[PDB]
DNA sequence: TTTTCAACATATATTAGTAATACTTTTTCTGAAGATAAAATGACTCCATGG
């Protein structure tokens, strides 16, 4: 996010959904439940996401969330879409997803492979 | 020489999927004086044979 972070109250805030553990890893450890996803914090504001199974669950809980991040700040702005580039489906379809094309798709370095 | 850097690296935590092994647990599951008594003491007697 490009700004700093205060975790000592954002837990003190929403540690339901949140832990931070000073001894152990630096950053705070976050429990989203809608979608499911974990969310690592940190104080410079670069946030670590996964524990997802699926491209849009991410924009999904970093733009919730994000209105936390703003909550929480010392002293971009616009999500634009919620959803901008073409879903997962798209990129699986991209690929043959018939079993049994693979010469086709073999990079003929995998004939140099053996 | 010493100090600051740096730098290298390596854990550290998440979320997975396995798969397999090893490893701890847990949960069965058994292998003070004067009555009261107990017994040893002893006499009594039934009852044995024999001259």
């Amino acid at each position: 996010v490009k700004f700093p972070i205060r975790l000592e109250g954002l837990a003190f805030s929403h540690g339901t959904f949140s832990s931070y553990e000073p001894e152990l890893f630096p950053g705070l450890i976050y429990r989203m439940v809608k979608p499911k996803i974990v969310l690592l914090i940190f104080v410079s504001g670069k946030i670590v996401l996964t524990g997802a199974k699926q491209r849009e669950e991410i924009y999904q809980a970093f733009e919730a969330i994000y209105p936390v991040l703003s909550e929480f700040r010392k002293m971009s702005g616009s999500p634009r879409n919620l959803h901008l580039l073409p879903t997962t489906d798209t990129y699986l379809s991209k690929v043959s997803d018939d079993p049994d094309n693979l010469e086709d798709v073999d990079d003929e370095e995998l004939n140099a492979h053996l």
